[PDB]
């Protein structure tokens, strides 16, 4: 019992964090095999950050201008290439601590752990959701760039995110491990509009299921609804519309609790229309949307 | 920018998690050097859990009856002793992954990370506070016993907690690494009263300071208060009384923001008396008390 915002154990990922220095700028890198991945803005100066020509900038750079250090051992860089918004620095040594790994592009509404790093060292790990507008509500300071997001399936690490920037609005933007940004973001120190953000309805419902499993049942009511009626309420409250796929992904939680998904939707509809009324669900005075049905099932079943 | 419930990176602690089996019962253990620590209730059966004579129970047990496995290698047990509510099983092999470590007894109001484990494997890591009533609001299922709580100072792991039980009320109780329970709890399947719990006032104030640092300033007001007046309000709202020590621990955050601690107390007094009024502070619709002034400073300065 008990429901916490749980991150994945970060060990396999800590063994991949390195420090990448280029000129005066320093950020973090991911060392997997004989390649170190990092944001390409490591080759920038605080004059060209407004609009940098990364092609012309990387041309001024040689392998020896890229210092890669893992803990205390300096790594020898033998190659450099730009792939979208990331640099891949070939090192003459494979990482002995390289776990089984995949480079995946997650969807909005999906969750992952972030291992926040400064100078190649881990400072902390937290659980995040990729907001529908492709931003993350992280905790990142100067030097945090290159920090990665990931998930762990048994022994496999699925690298899904690499941190590149903080928007002036306080939210975080970054790329997948191929350098393609999530959202309309580009790597320039320019004001960038993060789209309108909605609430991940399927996650809010999964977290309602986690609350029923863990004893909080005040929100459960004598009503049911339809997908179309519930979506009228969801649209007014800036909530993502619920599809039949979402109802199918909620199947296991509905079976485990005996509460049909549309009955749960009706409880959420009254939580949206009437509020929490000063009450709490799983220690929270608001509707939590950063736990997918997979997270709720894994945490309420102890998958290692 | 951004403020998250951040746990410590769990790597050094994952390298210490083992599986301890004794009869039919299996739980987790902490392998540091040539000793594996685990809750003593591993020698119990579901008949004697009501009131077990652990001395008579451990007498029926031999070294070979204690199976210790780390990943896939079976460890050879050469000694067994009971220290309060934990067993120390001497193994003929030291843990190669033993980090620099201390066994510390934390105070209520202090925070730590929990690496939740099942069968010696890590499933997730989360940030906790030791409630003033010595319980923790964790997330633990069957097999989670032996999961440890810790903090990390550079490379040193301070083991502060070991999980033993869940109270019927949903909260978690356990011991320090010496087997002494935090609180009035004993290791029996009996209904145990967790004392009345209060809110950690000094942490709520530190989290108000974290909110000012990260841009949320709606709660700041044109008032100041006295320690004695603020404590009248704190007592009514089941909040821990604020001492001069708490005002001194809040010194650094007060200096970093230019808001005197008693001015911050006055804002908290109006948050307690008038509520949040449907607003949020750091994405939360309630007053967060699981971040100490040390956590807020470390997260708002990036200490690795
Ligand atoms: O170090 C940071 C950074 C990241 C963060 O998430 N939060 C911060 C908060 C305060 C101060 C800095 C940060 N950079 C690095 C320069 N930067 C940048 C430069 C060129 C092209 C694209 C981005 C913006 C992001
Ligand atoms: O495995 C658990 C357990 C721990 C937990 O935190 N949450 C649970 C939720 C559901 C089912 C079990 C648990 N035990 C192990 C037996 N147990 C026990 C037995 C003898 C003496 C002291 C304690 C109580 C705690």
């Amino acid at each position: 019992s008990g429901f916490r915002k749980m991150a994945f154990p970060s060990g396999k990922v800590e063994g991949c964090m390195v420090q990448v220095t280029c000129g005066t700028t320093t950020l973090n890198g991911l060392w997997l095999d004989d390649v170190v991945y990092c944001p390409r803005h490591v080759i920038c100066t605080s004059e060209d950050m407004l609009n940098p020509n990364y092609e012309d900038l990387l041309i001024r750079k040689s392998n020896h201008n890229f210092l890669v250090q893992a803990g205390n051992v300096q790594l020898r860089v033998i190659g450099h290439s730009m792939q979208n918004c990331v640099l891949k620095l070939k090192v003459d040594t494979a990482n002995p601590k390289t776990p089984k790994y995949k480079f995946v592009r997650i969807q909005p509404g999906q969750t992952f752990s972030v291992l926040a790093c400064y100078n190649g060292s881990p400072s902390g790990v937290y659980q995040c959701a990729m907001r529908p507008n492709f931003t993350i509500k992280g905790s990142f300071l100067n030097g945090s760039c290159g920090s990665v997001g990931f998930n762990i399936d048994y022994d496999c690490v699925s690298f899904c995110y690499m941190h590149h920037m903080e928007l002036p609005t306080g939210v975080h933007a970054g790329t997948d491990l191929e350098g393609n940004f999530y959202g309309p973001f580009v790597d320039r120190q320019t004001a960038q509009a993060a789209g309108t953000d909605t609430t991940i309805t399927v996650n809010v419902l999964a977290w309602l299921y986690a609350a029923v499993i863990n004893g909080d049942r005040w929100f459960l009511n004598r009503f049911t609804t339809t997908l179309n009626d519930f979506n009228l309420v969801a649209m007014k409250y800036n909530y993502e519309p619920l599809t039949q796929d979402h109802v199918d992904i909620l199947g296991p939680l509905s079976a485990q609790t005996g509460i049909a998904v549309l009955d749960m939707c009706a409880s959420l509809k009254e939580l949206l229309q009437n509020g929490m009324n000063g009450r709490t669900i799983l220690g929270s005075a608001l509707l939590e949307d950063e736990f997918t049905p997979f997270d709720v099932v894994r945490q309420c079943s102890g998958v290692t």
